[PDB]
């Protein structure tokens, strides 16, 4: 209640009283005081000598003259004595007068050191360190930890009497696509659970708040007009988006993004529009794909079934590997005989991504050889570097203990499968660490060969076969050639010189019997035809054939029925750094050097109520995830990722890349509280609009980004922006909130001292950043052009988006809560007499 009276505390107690009752003599947060707060007293004991008359800019720790309890005063006195070379300690029976005289001595010698040592910085550090020793002011009162990635979270109370500026009518949690109405959707049964959880990392954005929802749409419009807005260059806009962390945010965002793409880009009218803005989800629940399909196929999800199938049938260690038939049937699309003009559901397919099956491997290495107590993905840079030593040796072993086997086999399937958009991971062609595109992996040659051949040969219907041979099994996968959807189609000239056969085994012990025959039906267009190898497993790796002349001596022929026939002389198991099993790829002889069997999207009207259609034109696309979490930091400008991308767009065009998925371009925060802010990938940020504008991002300056987008567009490659509405990191201004310790679903942890309790968070942006410039700056334009976006009543809330408020400054009122900050349950100071919080 406004008046810190200093009585029976410190011998010097009438000089230490507060300068005035003004708030400007206290370092306060929302007019509360913290254990680390400093204040301006009336007099300063200058050099610990003379009670200097004035105080001006002379702020001193409040813990120098005031304490919450006598026990804390004693702890402070013992601590500060040790810090200042005063060899006296006071145990739990010493009395008040002794403590006040000790505190006076400590004050005097503090002021001596302040005038000796130039500044007060050391005192800030020493006071905060002491405060961290106190359980009411550190992690101890925030325990027990839980399986939140960062050990826990607190949820901000919607009605806090002491913090009404942080109140909310929303904070509706866990409204995943499965759980969007607050009840588990009865349509979707592949996932038993509620399909996600609200609290993932750092400060959790409340995407149930209509004002926030509107600001998310503002941001989306900004990214898709980045060229126009920042550089007045319409050739430098992002073309599409990736929706990050779908299962940790309110699913209303899916309708908002879809609606926006329909209204602003017309993706629902024809395939040309849709494919010009092909947008994706990172949505891990198996309900998300049927959900997104019922929603209109306005975006596409990953095929997680196919992914797991590749992982467990090919990538895992030999003794943990599953049988091979899942590669055919355990997918969105059963590829036994895929003869459809248009598959039932669109999707993209991958084996590794910047996060998936990379940071998992680094964590495995750390947990098993460095620090067994590693928490989630909260690595230190030192742990990361020691782990990449192990990782990089394992990559080249024949017997891998940590990294994937059979990468080239995985890509042989991904890049010749029908009915999916493959997404190539950067770190599978180039090293996961090091400078951008500086070092090829051992699989670069095979993968590049596959990408080029995909342009030239991959089209038509598909047939996958699983054949038990000798002591093991193989699969064949065949594409019939352009224009041949069914195996009986005899084709035209281009059919004859396209199509492909892939043969794989996942067991190095594979031995065929002398009587075994692998009869690969190529299709009715390929009777009595010469075929040559594209990829062949060898003893030490994979031989790639880049031309018909490079393979001139290995030609073989189909019989009169269009069958290639293989025996033990052709197929056996191998064990080398690239293959644990067997891989062979064959193409028909004689395709023109410029043969291109891809197909452009039609402008014919769409008539089935979906926007994206998995047909030959979409199957003609290739997505490229163009970064690695663990890229080195550029040492000179020519090593900047976006600079290098601009310098190699010819390479991406020759690989058939149609969609370049760039890293998130937001300037990263540097708090190091998660992997993303340690290696600074772009997913941990404080300013949604700072795309390398105030400072370069890890990939270059904003002009480097503009030039990279233009260079990609100059080859017809579309460019994808990473929409990250889940969380934000490292806000520069503190705020006092009413909070409750919770699990990642928002359920309160009992036995917790944080329960409708004052808590100090970092949750205000500066008001002088890009957010303050652009926040809500396009809502009037968007409402004017597209009123129906603001008319829709969103599913989770029952109301429209609310664009009547612009978010120029983030504040706790717009967030569900935060990961625990190690500040404790009692950081906000109370008058001990009245058990009342101090306020000004
Ligand atoms: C942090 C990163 O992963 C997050 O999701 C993880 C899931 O919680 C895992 O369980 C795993 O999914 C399995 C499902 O739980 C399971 O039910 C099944 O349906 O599918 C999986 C097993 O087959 O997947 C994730 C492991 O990475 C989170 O949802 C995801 O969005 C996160 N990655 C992006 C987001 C951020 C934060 O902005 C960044 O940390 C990353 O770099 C982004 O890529
Ligand atoms: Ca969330």
């Amino acid at each position: 209640n406004k008046d810190i009276v200093t009585t029976r505390s410190n011998l010097y107690k009438k000089y230490n009283q507060v300068y005035d009752r003004s708030a400007q003599s206290f370092e306060h947060v929302d007019h509360y005081l913290t254990a680390e707060s400093w204040y301006r007293p009336k007099y300063i004991l200058k050099d610990g000598k003379t009670w200097t008359q004035s105080t001006e800019k002379d702020f001193r720790p409040l813990l120098m003259t005031w304490w919450p309890s006598q026990e804390t005063q004693r702890q402070y006195v013992n601590y500060m004595n040790a810090q200042l070379g005063i060899n006296k300690t006071y145990d739990d029976t010493s009395n008040q007068l002794q403590l006040n005289i000790a505190a006076a001595t400590i004050q005097a010698k503090i002021e001596a050191k302040i005038t000796t040592l130039k500044n007060t910085d050391w005192l800030r550090q020493t006071i905060s360190a002491f405060v961290k020793t106190q359980s009411a002011w550190n992690s101890d009162s925030e325990k027990p930890f839980d399986d939140h990635l960062q050990n826990g979270a607190v949820l901000y109370d919607n009605e806090g009497k002491l913090t009404p500026y942080a109140n909310s009518n929303y904070r509706i949690l866990n409204r995943t696509p499965t759980n969007q109405t607050g009840k588990k959707d009865p349509r979707y049964t592949a996932d038993n659970t509620i399909g996600g959880y609200e609290f993932l990392l750092a400060n959790d954005v409340d995407n149930s708040n209509p004002v926030v929802q509107a600001e998310q749409l503002n941001w989306l419009h900004f990214l898709m007009n980045f060229g126009n807005i920042y550089a007045n260059d319409p050739d430098a806009n992002f073309d599409s988006i990736r929706v990050d962390a779908v299962d940790n945010v309110d699913a209303d965002l899916l309708q908002i993004a879809g609606d926006y793409l329909k209204a602003a880009k017309g993706i629902h009218k024809n395939d040309k529009a849709a494919n010009d803005h092909l947008s994706i989800l990172e949505a891990w629940s198996d309900n998300d794909t049927p959900y997104l399909h019922d929603d209109g196929d306005n975006m596409i999800n990953m095929d997680n079934k196919l992914r797991l199938s590749l992982l467990f049938s090919l990538a895992k260690p030999l003794n943990q590997r599953s049988g091979m038939n899942p590669l055919i049937t355990n997918s969105l699309v059963n590829r036994t005989d895929d003869n459809a003009e248009t598959a039932a559901v669109p999707s993209y397919s991958f084996i590794r991504a910047h996060d998936s099956e990379v940071q998992d491997l680094i964590r495995d290495i750390i947990k098993a050889e460095i620090n067994p107590n590693v928490v989630g993905y909260s690595f230190t840079m030192e742990e990361i570097k020691k782990a990449f030593e192990i990782y990089n040796k394992d990559l080249l072993a024949t017997e891998k203990k940590y990294t994937h086997y059979n990468t080239a086999l995985s890509y042989a399937l991904l890049l010749t499968n029908k009915s999916s958009v493959p997404r190539v991971y950067y770190g599978d062609m180039f090293t996961d660490d090091g400078q951008y595109m500086a070092h090829k992996t051992i699989n670069y040659e095979a993968i590049e060969t596959l990408l080029k051949a995909r342009i030239k040969y991959v089209s038509g219907g598909q047939a996958m076969r699983n054949q038990q041979v000798g002591n093991s099994e193989i699969i064949t996968s065949v594409r019939y050639g352009k224009g041949a959807l069914k195996a009986t189609d005899t084709g035209d000239r281009t059919t004859r010189t396209s199509g492909v056969a892939v043969i794989e085994g996942n067991n190095p012990s594979l031995r065929l019997k002398a009587s075994d025959r692998v009869v690969v039906n190529m299709g009715a267009a390929h009777k009595n035809q010469a075929y040559r190898p594209l990829l062949l497993t060898t003893d030490n790796g994979i031989k790639a054939y880049h031309s018909d002349q490079e393979a001139a001596g290995l030609v073989r022929y189909t019989n009169d029925r269009g069958e290639l026939i293989f025996t033990a002389a052709d197929i056996k198991g191998y064990a080398n750094p690239q293959v644990s099993g067997y891989l062979g790829v064959w193409v028909p002889v004689g395709a023109a050097a410029d043969q291109d069997v891809r197909v452009a999207a039609s402008t014919a009207p769409s008539t089935d109520g979906k926007s994206v259609h998995q047909n030959a034109a979409l199957d003609s696309r290739v997505m490229f995830e163009g970064f690695s979490n663990f890229q080195a930091f550029a040492t000179k400008k020519e090593e900047y990722t976006n600079v290098v991308i601009a310098k190699n767009v010819d390479k991406f065009a020759e690989w058939g890349v149609t969609d370049f998925e760039m890293a998130p371009q937001y300037v990263s925060s540097t708090d190091g509280s998660f992997l993303d802010s340690v290696i600074q990938n772009g997913y941990a940020f404080t300013d949604r609009y700072d795309l390398g504008i105030s400072k370069p991002n890890k990939y270059g300056t904003a002009d480097d980004l503009v030039k990279a987008i233009k260079a990609l567009h100059s080859k017809g490659i579309k460019v994808m922006a990473d929409w990250v509405p889940d969380q934000m990191y490292a806000f520069p201004e503190k705020e006092v909130v009413t909070a409750t310790r919770v699990d990642k679903f928002g359920k309160p942890v009992e036995g917790s001292q944080i329960k409708s309790v004052l808590y100090v968070a970092d949750s205000k942006s500066s008001g002088k950043d890009q957010q303050a410039k652009y926040g809500g700056a396009f809502l009037e334009e968007l409402q004017a052009k597209y009123p129906e976006l603001f008319a829709r009543k969103q599913i989770s809330t029952g109301v429209p988006m609310d664009p009547s408020v612009k978010i120029k400054q983030w504040s706790a009122k717009y967030f569900n809560g935060t990961n625990i900050l190690g500040r404790g349950a009692g950081y906000v100071l109370k008058d001990q007499a009245t058990n009342t919080y101090f306020n000004i």
